[PDB]
C-alpha cells in the first residue's frame, strides 16, 4: 500500500503502516521504486510508548509521518491539534480512503499554484478519519509533471455532532530519516528584507515565524534544508515556501534519534479555529521543491512555477512597464502642475508609466491623516484624477495610483463615522503604527465598503497601474462581529477577507497592473503574488544595500515580481553615494524603474537615464523572463554577481559588482553558468569567447578603483 | 527609578520606563551604577507600533523587558498570555508597587533554592497590575550574597470579577541588548543523557523543551548563553536552570535588532490554567547564574548552590554509601536466602549498602504486572521485608529498597479496583509504556493512597535507602476528577501532586536516603534534587559512554548527586568491553556503587573490587564535596579528564581517560586547574611538583596501548 | 586492540588480501572462518583488485568508514561498511552508494532486489548492531 | 627541456625537466624541481598525506595561508611521515563532486611538495627533488633528468 508521486525529476513516497497509519518513506531524486521501504530495523525504543500492546516495536514517537498528532505516543511537535468539548486533546487519524486525478484543485478562499491543463499535474488526496469524534482530514498532494514541485495542504472537516476547536492547523509536516543538514531562512527588517542566513541544525527546535498578521520584513515564509556541502551550483536542497500572507510558523525539530521534522503553516500562536458540526477548514498550501543542482536549481524551479503558474492576470507573461514614482522625489509636497510639467521630460527619456504615490487624497499632507477617505484632494489636483490621468496619457504615458485600503486614520471622516470598523478589543487603548489603524477585514460590511469605494476610484480615471500598500502590523487583534469563542480566528479571517477583496477588485479591472507593497517588501510572499503579479522589493533603494536584498529575494521569487528603482544620492535610507551607472545596473537586475526628482538632474544624468531606459528595453524580456543564475554572494564577500540566460541559451546578460575598493588589489575573474559549452558567445565589446571557456575558465575582469563599481556584459551566440 | 540587584560578583539592573513599564537594563559583572541606562537612541523603528500615538520612538517591540506580553505593540514571544471571557488575549501590566526584604520565600507547593538565614540573600518583589481586569502579577527576584545567583519566578493573582485563562506562564524572561553569542543545551536520549551541544544563535527562534510530562532524557531543563570565545576556563557565561520536573520550554529568540530574548518555564504547549476570581498561580523558579570564569565557573556556582541550598535532609552534607544492586545477578527470580548469601561476601568486600531491586512485591515475576500492589511477596520473602533487612543489618550492611509508585500495571489488584485512577481521556485506548500505565497524581485520593501505602512499606523494615523510579512517559493526559475547562492543567497538577507525595513521605522518614530515578536520568533536574539528594545518572553504565554523560551532567549538577556504578562486561547496553580498572575510575568520579553479579566475578576481579571500595572511601569526601574542574572534553576528542579540589586547595584528585588507542602516538600532557600556584604538591608515588608547574606546564601522561585506559593521581600540599 | 575475525577479514579484503598470524593458535571455529574468508575473497578478488573504487564514508570525519568496488560494466559490485565505537540507543543508519547503473536493478546477496537509483539516491537501511568495531559486507549483482 | 605528456583517455598531464650543459663552464644545480605551476587565484584548500610509522597517509585538509606551505622529506626515502602527494581542492569539493588538482611525485627519495601564495593571490605549486642538502654538478656536456 505505497503512494508514489512523480514531481518532475523527483520522487515523493509514502506508505500505509499497520492499522491505517500514514508513514513517510522518501523525498528526493526520482527513483523507480522504493523497495526497502519496510526493510528497516524495528526497535522497541525506551520511553517511546505503544498504542498497540501486541507490538512494542511500534510507536508514533519513532514513525516517520505525514501529519502527526501529539497525545497518543508521539512526543514530537504535532502538525495539528484539536481540543474536544471534554477538554482533552487526543485525536487519532487513521486511513479512511484516497483518490487520484489529473490536474490541481482550487483551494477555498485562498491563493494556490494552479494548472492550465490537467496534464500539467497529478493530485493525490488521502482522506484520514477519527471515528470517535467524526473528524476528517484530507491531505492534498500535487505533483507537477514539468517541475520538481510537490504542493501540500490539508482540509479539516467536522462530520460528527460535537464542536471541535482547532488549536493548531499546519499545512504540512514531513519526517526526514536523518538530520545531517544546514537550514536556510530569510530574516530581515524594514529597509533590509530577506538576508540569507545559513545555520547548522540543532537537536531541538529551530523556527522562523511571524506574529504580525503579515508575512513580515522580519522573517519571510521560506525555509530550506540543504546538504552540508551544497552551494549555489550543486548539492541537494529541499525548499519550503508558504503560499500565505499572514501569520506563519516554519519549524524544524530534530529529535533524539536524529530525525528532522519540518513543518509549516499558519502560526499556532494566538490562533484557534472553531469547527461546528458540518464546518470545514482549508489550510494554505506549502510548495516543496527538491533540487540536486544546488540553490540555483531550487530557485529556478520556484521562478518558473511562480511566474507562470501562481501569478495571474493579463500581465502574467507581459513585459513590465518602466515607471517613474514620485515618492522619494516630492513625498507629500506635490501638485498636479509639477507632475504634468515634468511628464513631457519623462516621456522623452523613454519612461512608459507615471505613478502618483501617497498624498493625493483627503487632507493627506503628512502621514498622520486621511487614510480611509479616498476622495481626491481638489486643492492638490484641481482637475482631479481624471484630469491628471488624461493629461499624462496625452503625452504617451500610462497613469498609476497608490492606495492603502486596509488602513484607516483616527483623524479621518471614515473613522469618525465608523470607529468600530477597526481591529480592536473591548476597553483597550488602540495602539497605532504610523498614526494609523487597521480595518477589520473579517467583517463583510467593511470588505463590501472597500470593494465599492476603491472600484469607484479606479473607474473614475484611465488608471492602468495600482500600488496597493500596507504600512502597519496588527495589534489588539479582535473583532466586534465575532463571538468570544471565535475571537482568536480574527487574524486569519482578516487575511481571508483581504484575499476576497483583492480577488474581486483585480477581476473588475483586468486592464490594470497591480503591484503589491508593504512598506517595502513586508509582504513579499507567494500568496500576494497570486493576486498581484509584482511587488515593491524594499524601501531601501540604495544600490549597494539592494545587492543583499535582491540576491536574497531571488532565492524564492521570480525577477519579474522584484521591483527595483533608481533613486537619488546621497541615498535617503543610508546616505550612501553611488554613481548613477551602478544604481542603474542594480535596478536593471530587477523590475526596472525610477524614483527621483528629474528637475534636480543635470543634462548628463538625464542623458544617462535615456540610455539606461533604452538598454533595459533591449534586455527586458531576458531579465524578467529569462533564467536566473547567482554567481557571487554579497553575504559571503565583497562582491555580488549574477546573470540571465534565455531558454535556448543563445542570449545572456551578466552583471558584476564590487563594493569596497582595495589598493593594489589582486586580479579578479568571473566564471559563468548556464551557457552552452559547444557554442561561442560574442561578449559585447570584448570579443568572441567559447561557452566552455566562460564557464570553466572564466573571464578576466578589468582593474578598477573607487567604491561601488558595476559592469554589465551582453552575450550573444555566434 | 532604578532597581539594582547585587548577587555575589554580579549585577542585575532594571528600571521603570515612562508610564510604569518595567525595562531590563543590565546583567553581568558587578558595577556600582549603570549611569547610561537611559542614554540610548530613542528611535522610530518602522512597523513597531506605539502604545502612545504621539510618540513614534516608543514601542514595546523595541523595549528590553522583564515580563513581556504579546498583543499591544510587542511582536516577540511573550513570557505570559491570558485569555479573557470576551475571547481577547490583550493584557497590560504596569508598575504598582514593590517590596524588598532579607531572605527568600518558599514557593507554594513547589521546590526552590532556599536560605537558612535571612542575610544569605535579598528578595525584590515587583508588583505589576492590569487594572482593567484586576490581574495582579508579582515578579519575584532573589539575589544570593556569596554566589552570582539570581532566582526568578512569577506569581499570578486574579483580583478581578471575571475568570482568566493563563495560556502561558513562564517563570522568567530577559532581553539582552545584543545577540552575539552561542548557546548551550543538553540534548540526549535514554542511555545517553545530557550530551553537551554548543550552537551559534539564529535570527529567529531556538528552543529545548519537553512534552513528556517529565523533564526527560531527551532535553534537560537547562540552557546557557556563552560568549563566542568562552570555554571551560574563561569567558562570559549566562546559565539558565529550571527548578521543575515536568514539561518545560527553554527558548532563545533573536529579533530584527540583534536583541536576544531568553525565556524559560512550564511548556505553553498543551497547557492552560484557569484563574477564578481570588485564585493564584505560582510558577516554579529559574536559577540564573553569571560567570566570567568560563563554564567551570558557572558549574561550580551551581554545584555549591544545589548541594547546600537546594538538596535537603539529614544526608545533605553527609557522605553517600557505596551500594550494590543485585539485579543483573537474578533479575525477578530471587528469594530471601539467595540475597543474604551474596550479601555476606559483599560485606567482606567493603560494601555498606545492599539494595533490594524490583520484584519483591505482588507477583512481580516479570515487568508486566503488580505495579501498584505494594505488599511483600511471601513466596520470595517468607520472612517479609523485616526478616530480610535485619539479616542484612547483622552483616554490617544497610538495607535499601526499590519502588515505582507513580505507576500502575493493568494486570494488578489496584487497577482492577480503581481503573479510573490512571491518567486517561474518555473513550480512547490507554497506551502503555513498558506494559504499564501512569497513576493520576493530580487527584488527592490517589496521592493519599500512595502516601499511606508507601509509608507502611518503609515502616515495615529497617530501610535506610530508597530508590524511587519511573520508567514511562505520559500519554492520553487527562483526569476524571477534573472539569473539561481544567483538563490541560493535568500534567502540572500531576507534578504538584508528586511533589506533595515526595515531600510528605521523605518527611516521615528522615533517616532514609532517597535517590530519584527514571530509566536512568529521565528527571535529573533541580526540582527532584530538592526532594531526593541524589539521582541515578543513566541506565547506560558503560565506562566510556559514562564519560560523556557524566561530563554533561556535571555542567549543572553536583557530583554528590551523580550516581555512578561499576557493571559487568560485555556491557549490556552497548556491548563494549573495558577493563575493571577504568570502569572503577569512571564510577569513582561520581556517586560510587556497584551493579553486577558477584558470583560470576573471577578472583582477580573480586580482589580489585575490594581495593576500589577501599580507595573510594579515602577520596569520597573530596569527590562528593570538593570543587569540580573539567579539563578535557569527550565531546571534543579522544580523551576525557577532570579533577576535584578541596576548599582549602590542600588536596586534589585527578582523573584522565583515553578512548581509542593510537599506534606510535605523540606524547600527551595534562594541565591542571584550581591549585594554589604558590604551594608545592605531593603526587602520590610520583613526586613533588609546584602548583604553578602543574597548572602552567602540566604533567606528562604515561604512554600506553590498548583501548579505554584510565589514570588517577592523588595530590597533597606540603 | 581486540577486534573480531570477521571485521579484520573485511578490512583486509578491501585490499591485497593475505594473512599474518599464528594458525596453530586459532580455534577450530576460527579456522573454518578463514577457509570461508579465503574462499570468499577469491570470488571477488578480480573485482576488489581491478574494479572501480569509491570512498563513501570517511573515518577521518567520524565514527564510520565505508567504500565499495564496482565492475567496469557496472554489473557487479561489493560494499563494505564499518562502525568503530558503538553508542547506546543509537539512531538508525543509512548508506548511499556510488557508481551503480541507475537504470538497472541490483540483487544484494542476503537482502533482496533493489533499484540502482534507490541505492544511490535514497540509500539502504543499515541493520541495528551493538558492540565496538563492527563490519558488514554485501555483494551486488545486476539482474 | 621541459617535458609534457598528455594522456588520451585519462585527465593526466605528466611533467619533468631535462638539463644539459652545452657551455664551457661548470654548472652546479642548487635546485632542480620537476615542475612548477602558477594558478591565477588561491581560493583553495590543500590536501596532503602526513603520517608516521604505524599510521601512514592520514588525510589532512587545510586552508591555504598567504605564504609557504609544504610537505617534504629529507630522509632519503619518500617516507611514512609525508607521502609525495599534494592536492589543491575547491572549497566545497568533496569525495563525489568539485574541482581537484592532484600532484604525484614518481620518485622514492627526498622530495619537496610546496604551495606558495603571493601578494596578488596567485598560487605557485611546485614539486620535485628536495633542494635541501642537494646540489648537482654539470660538467660541460653533462645532463640531468628530473
Ligand atoms: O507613504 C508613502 C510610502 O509608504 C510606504 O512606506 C512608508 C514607510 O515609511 C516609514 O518609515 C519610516 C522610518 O522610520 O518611519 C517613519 C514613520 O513611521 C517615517 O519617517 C519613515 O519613513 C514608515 O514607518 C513605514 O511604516 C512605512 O513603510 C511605501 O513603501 C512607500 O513606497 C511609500 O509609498
Amino acid at each position: 500500500k505505497q503512494f508514489h508521486l512523480r514531481a518532475g525529476k523527483a520522487s515523493y513516497v509514502m506508505q500505509l503502516f499497520r492499522s491505517g497509519y500514514l508513514a513517510h518513506v522518501y523525498w528526493g531524486k526520482a527513483v523507480r521504486d522504493v523497495r526497502g521501504a519496510r526493510a528497516f530495523p524495528r526497535l522497541d525504543r525506551a520511553f517511546s510508548p505503544n498504542p498497540d500492546p501486541s507490538d512494542r516495536t511500534f510507536s508514533l514517537d519513532t514513525l516517520l509521518q505525514e501529519y502527526p498528532a501529539y497525545g497518543n505516543t508521539d512526543f514530537r511537535a504535532p502538525a495539528y491539534q484539536v481540543q474536544l468539548e471534554n477538554g482533552s486533546t487526543v485525536t487519532d487519524l487513521r486511513y479512511k480512503t484516497h483518490r487520484i486525478y489529473k490536474g490541481k484543485p482550487r483551494l477555498n478562499g485562498l491563493p494556490a499554484t494552479y494548472v492550465e491543463h490537467e496534464q500539467e499535474a497529478e493530485t493525490l488526496e488521502i482522506v484520514l478519519g477519527d471515528a470517535l469524534i467524526g473528524l476528517e482530514v484530507t491531505l492534498q498532494y500535487t505533483a507537477y509533471e514539468k517541475w520538481n514541485v510537490i504542493t501540500r495542504s490539508a482540509r479539516f472537516e467536522n462530520k460528527g455532532g460535537e464542536r471541535l476547536k482547532l488549536l493548531r492547523a499546519l499545512s504540512m509536516s514531513v519526517d526526514f530519516p536523518t538530520a545531517d543538514y544546514d537550514w536556510i531562512h530569510l530574516p530581515g527588517a524594514w529597509g533590509r528584507e530577506r538576508w540569507i542566513e545559513r545555520r547548522p541544525l540543532v537537536t531541538g527546535v529551530q523556527a522562523a515565524e511571524s506574529r504580525r498578521g503579515a508575512s513580515s520584513h522580519q522573517q519571510n515564509p521560506f525555509i530550506a534544508l540543504v546538504a552540508k556541502n551544497a552551494d549555489e551550483h550543486q548539492g541537494e536542497v529541499y525548499g519550503f515556501s508558504f503560499v500565505y500572507s499572514g501569520n506563519f510558523l516554519a519549524q524544524i525539530e530534530v529529535d533524539q534519534f536524529g530525525t528532522a521534522r519540518v513543518s509549516m503553516g499558519i502560526n499556532p500562536f494566538d490562533f484557534t479555529w472553531l469547527l461546528q458540526p458540518g464546518e470545514s477548514f482549508q489550510t494554505p498550501e506549502v510548495v516543496m521543491v527538491y533540487s540536486d543542482q544546488g540553490l540555483n536549481g531550487m530557485s529556478q524551479t520556484y521562478h518558473e512555477l511562480y511566474r507562470t503558474r501562481l501569478a495571474r492576470g493579463a500581465f502574467r507573461d507581459r513585459e513590465r512597464p518602466i515607471l517613474i514614482n514620485n515618492w522619494e522625489a516630492t513625498y507629500f509636497d506635490f501638485n498636479e502642475e509639477k507632475i504634468v510639467n515634468i511628464a513631457r521630460t519623462e516621456a522623452e527619456l523613454g519612461i512608459e508609466l507615471v505613478v502618483l504615490d501617497d498624498g493625493w487624497f483627503g487632507e493627506r499632507d503628512d502621514d498622520r491623516r486621511s487614510l480611509g477617505d479616498w476622495i481626491v484632494n481638489r486643492r492638490k489636483l484641481p482637475n482631479g484624477l481624471d484630469g491628471l490621468a488624461k493629461q499624462v496619457n496625452e503625452l504617451g504615458l500610462q497613469f498609476g495610483l497608490w492606495v492603502e485600503p486596509e488602513m484607516v486614520s483616527p483623524n479621518s471622516e471614515l473613522y469618525r463615522k465608523h470607529p468600530d470598523w477597526c481591529l480592536h478589543v473591548p476597553n483597550r487603548p488602540r495602539s497605532e503604527g504610523r498614526n494609523q489603524l487597521v480595518l477589520d477585514y473579517s467583517r463583510e460590511d467593511v470588505c463590501d465598503y472597500i470593494i465599492e469605494t476603491i472600484s469607484n476610484v479606479l473607474a473614475s480615471a484611465p488608471i492602468t497601474y495600482v500600488k496597493w500598500d500596507m504600512n502597519r502590523h496588527m495589534t489588539e487583534i479582535g473583532s466586534s462581529a465575532l463571538p468570544p469563542e471565535r475571537q482568536r480566528e480574527t487574524a486569519h479571517r482578516y487575511m481571508l477577507g483581504l484575499y476576497r477583496v483583492m480577488d474581486e477588485i483585480t477581476s473588475r479591472f483586468p486592464h490594470i497592473l497591480f503591484e503589491s507593497c508593504s512598506g517595502g517588501g513586508g509582504r513579499f510572499d507567494p500568496g500576494m503574488l497570486y493576486y498581484m503579479p509584482q511587488t515593491w522589493t524594499s524601501n531601501n533603494t540604495d544600490a549597494v544595500s539592494r545587492l543583499k536584498i535582491q540576491y536574497g529575494t531571488s532565492l524564492v521569487y521570480p525577477i519579474s515580481a522584484m521591483g527595483a528603482h533608481v533613486s537619488a544620492v546621497p541615498n535617503h535610507q543610508v546616505g550612501r553615494v553611488a554613481s548613477l551607472k551602478t544604481r542603474g545596473h542594480v535596478a536593471m537586475s530587477g523590475n526596472f524603474g525610477y524614483e527621483l526628482d528629474i528637475t534636480k538632474l543635470t543634462e548628463t544624468e538625464k542623458q544617462m537615464m535615456k540610455q539606461q531606459v533604452a538598454f533595459y528595453k533591449d534586455v527586458r524580456r531576458l531579465v524578467q523572463f529569462g533564467t536566473f543564475y547567482r554567481l557571487l554572494s554579497p553575504f559571503e564577500g565583497n562582491e555580488a554577481a549574477w546573470m540571465f540566460v534565455s531558454a535556448d541559451r543563445s542570449e545572456a546578460l551578466v552583471a558584476y559588482f564590487r563594493v569596497l575598493a582595495e589598493a593594489n588589489a589582486p586580479l579578479s575573474y568571473l566564471r559563468l553558468k548556464g551557457l552552452d559549452s559547444n557554442q561561442d558567445y560574442e561578449i559585447e565589446g570584448l570579443g568572441v569567447y567559447g561557452g566552455d571557456e566562460l564557464v570553466y575558465a572564466g573571464v578576466a575582469l578589468p582593474y578598477r578603483s573607487s567604491d561601488f563599481i558595476s559592469m554589465m556584459w551582453r552575450l550573444k551566440a555566434v
